[PDB]
């Protein structure tokens, strides 16, 4: 039989509805159990894991119609894993009000109205023909079909078990099945050999957290895993020095950042928030903790933002001097700011803080790490500062600062960010206008307000490494999820 794959991963996602699953540790699972109309190609034309090609997947072919509609003709005769065929319906319900962006579908997809687009209900033609539209202009239906939000789920099996249940005994159609889920410890694929696509090369995939890294890599050295996850630059010489193993690494499409729960007081006016972002020294860190792999970006500006990215940009401002005035200016009295982070689930994560944690003392801010457990996320209004990331899920700059920062989403609705109309009535223009002067002049104010206002603090682009086995062939991609189509075989 084929070989089982044994991967040791940094955490788990709580569901696998794919949508709910958006995290560092939920596509990894979910790219394999799901597919999309669209599919990112990241190795076309022999890019190493970075091209930005879309190509046909559940959709063999695809027409945009004009400035709000795509029309897509489905691949006949797919089967979910439980045999029930694709069709028009599936992928109606998969955009429709009812589960994704209406207001019926915040209690199955608490984020999916302020992650979707101004989507209106789709149009099916047929059995194998359905159109996604928007109420207003989008010329973002491409991208965002081919990302995370955008996997295929059965209507009438997603419909019977609930988004809470299908969460946990999903079907889809994508290379490997559902086996198992035990919450908090592992999860379990099996080969989907009716698959539409190229075939499983694997008989099995088991996803085994091992929150520690060190214990992680002592499980690689050991034999008990072919892949590990989420791992520093700093394990590469050890892990390089066995002959029989490698690290694989690549910068990938997110950043990692700390934020504020600006509802407590301390944190309702950007000063202080302002003062903590102008005393982190990002190039020492990078030095320190990263091996100079991670990329420093000039704002809330990435280069996979295409017509969007501005690589004119000033970087972001570094001042310990006007840091200090501002603790100053605040009247922050010297009390202990917590900071929450869950263990190392991020690269870096606790290294990070407490490098951060010396910064802040150095301008008279007293910052204290709480750790949480994986899975025990702490009341909101417990946390002061967090750590958190954010994948730049389009070729395009309106995720993440819309999804995430703009009005309908959660930085402002859960956690009190009071943003200046000025930057909301910004993101509505950018939502609707075509790529020009106006929309790339408007990307750059809500940048600038971003880093005035400091409702986040953007570190970096993490460099993610992994560490595999030289007997199993497979490469990264650049974005926080594992590809295992045309890429994965052993010996
Ligand atoms: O970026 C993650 C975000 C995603 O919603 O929530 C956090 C908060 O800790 O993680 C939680 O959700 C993911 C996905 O279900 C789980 O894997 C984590 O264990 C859980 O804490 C962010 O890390
Ligand atoms: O895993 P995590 O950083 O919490 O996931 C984020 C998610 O919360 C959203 O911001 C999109 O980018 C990542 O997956």
């Amino acid at each position: 039989e084929r070989r089982a794959l044994r991967l040791g991963v940094n955490g788990l996602p709580n569901s696998l509805e794919p949508v709910n699953a958006i995290s560092n540790v939920g596509p990894r699972i979910v790219n394999q159990i799901f597919d999309t109309l669209i599919a990112r190609d990241f190795f076309a034309k022999g890019a190493p894991g970075n091209a930005i090609d879309l190509v046909p997947a559940l959709a063999e072919s695809w027409e945009r119609i004009d400035e709000k509609s795509v029309r897509f003709k489905l691949r006949q005769k797919v089967m979910f894993h439980d045999g029930v065929e694709l069709t028009a319906d599936d992928v109606a319900y998969t955009f429709s009000s009812e589960r994704l962006w209406g207001p019926e579908a915040i209690k199955k997809i608490p984020l999916g109205k302020s992650y979707s687009l101004d989507f209106d209900e789709p149009v099916v033609e047929d059995k194998y023909t359905v159109t996604l539209r928007t109420k207003t202009p989008s010329y973002l239906i491409e991208t965002f079909v081919a990302s995370w939000m955008s996997r295929i789920v059965p209507k009438e099996y997603y419909k019977k078990l609930g988004a809470v249940d299908f969460g946990n005994k999903p079907v889809g159609t994508g290379p490997y099945k559902f086996v198992e889920f035990v919450a908090g410890d592992r999860v379990v694929l099996e080969a989907n050999d009716a698959y539409w696509g190229p075939k499983p090369t694997a008989s099995k995939i088991t996803y085994q957290i091992v929150a520690e890294p060190a214990t992680r890599v002592a499980g690689l050295i050991s034999g008990e895993y072919d892949i590990i996850t989420t791992l520093t630059p700093d394990d590469i010489q050890l892990i390089n020095s066995y002959p029989d193993l490698e690290t694989r690494g690549t910068l990938i499409e997110n950043f990692h950042m700390f934020t504020f729960n600006m509802n407590q007081e301390v944190f309702k006016d950007k000063k202080l928030r302002r003062a903590l972002a102008l005393a982190v020294n990002r190039p020492i860190m990078v030095e320190a903790l990263w091996k100079k792999q991670a990329s420093i970006p000039a704002g809330f500006n990435f280069p996979n933002y295409g017509e969007t990215f501005d690589p004119k940009r000033k970087a972001m401002e570094y001042n310990v001097e006007e840091a200090k005035r501002l603790v100053k200016e605040s009247g922050y009295d010297g009390t202990p700011i917590t900071y929450h982070t869950m263990g190392n689930y991020y690269a870096n994560a606790m290294p990070a803080l407490m490098m951060m944690i010396e910064m802040w003392k150095q301008i008279g801010v007293n910052v204290v790490m709480k750790t949480y457990a994986p899975g025990s996320f702490p009341p909101d209004n417990q946390t002061w500062m967090r750590n958190w990331s954010n994948g730049q899920w389009m070729t395009d700059a309106y995720a993440t600062i819309v999804p995430e920062f703009g009005p309908n989403g959660q930085v402002q609705k859960r956690w009190g960010w009071k943003a200046p109309a000025e930057f909301n009535e910004l993101c509505q223009k950018v939502t609707v206008l075509p790529n020009g002067k106006e929309r790339f002049d408007a990307y750059n104010r809500m940048r600038d307000i971003f880093e005035e206002e400091a409702p986040a603090v953007i570190l970096y682009q993490p460099y993610d490494v992994y560490a595999a086995r030289k007997d199993v062939h497979w490469k990264p991609v650049s974005f926080e999820m594992m590809e295992f189509r045309n890429n994965l075989s052993f010996g």
